[PDB]
């Protein structure tokens, strides 16, 4: 088998702002009252000095709450093993992704799929243990930013 | 909280010769017809000439029945999240230890229980789902013989 973390808790999200980010974190285990302060699309895909301000706030939160993120491969590419080991290194960890309507979205990562070259993650707004291919999520990951993954530190 | 592998089959020894390898490499999923020619003492104490035989007889059974070792750390200690993170990745791990008593045990570990700092493993001789302190663990794991810790590659 191998590379599944096998009781990351499920919740689902608020329909409001950031309802995914306090979803995905409660199942890192968090209980954080804050939240990033404008949407996903500055959060996952902002630029210029917009770019910098949310970073600063990310950081911040960060910190708070003791979050860290995956360093990423310069590839833009993660293979079925690294992110495996990742995984097992770092428990479930939240990622920020761009869907087929140009929408981004968080889900939390949860394990590895290997024979059928997937990942399975939480969707706090599709349900828990979906896959999708591994090729979808290196596609779609938030690879502008460097907290495009972030896993609990506690 | 800890990673815990919840469906890993139990199997006793029963009055077998060199019973405790049997039932873990059973545990493991695989069924090896033959085991170390000398015991355990010799397999997970020996320095010298029964030493470098019962090493050259252990990576033989290994290629053999594809059958792998954890990389042992220097300081001779594991953490509670590094363990987790091995059974993530291989599966159960069967681990050769030294009792307060003086003989040598194999047993098959399965998950970690972080809140209480212990392992959870099946003994082959004493049940399923058993924990001990990794406070012990870390103390009488056989850390002389690199294949204290053999694990699955099927």
């Amino acid at each position: 088998n191998g590379f599944r973390l096998n009781h990351v808790p499920y919740v689902s999200q608020q329909n409001e702002r950031m309802g995914c980010w306090y979803a995905c974190t409660r199942m890192l285990g968090h209980s954080i009252s804050s939240g990033p302060r404008l949407g996903l699309p500055e959060l996952y895909d902002s630029s210029g000095p917009q770019g910098l301000q949310q970073r600063e706030d990310v950081l911040r939160l960060m910190r708070n709450e003791n979050l860290a993120e995956v360093s990423l491969p310069e590839s833009r590419q993660f293979s079925a093993n690294e992110l495996g080991n990742l995984l097992c290194r770092h428990g479930p960890i939240m990622f920020g992704w761009q869907t087929p309507a140009g929408s981004w979205h968080m889900s939390v990562l949860t394990g590895i799929d290997k024979p059928n070259d997937a990942i399975i993650f939480h969707d706090p707004q599709r349900g828990p243990d979906l896959t999708m291919p591994l090729d979808s999520f290196n596609q779609r990951l938030a690879w502008r930013v460097p907290h495009a993954m972030l896993y609990s530190e506690n």
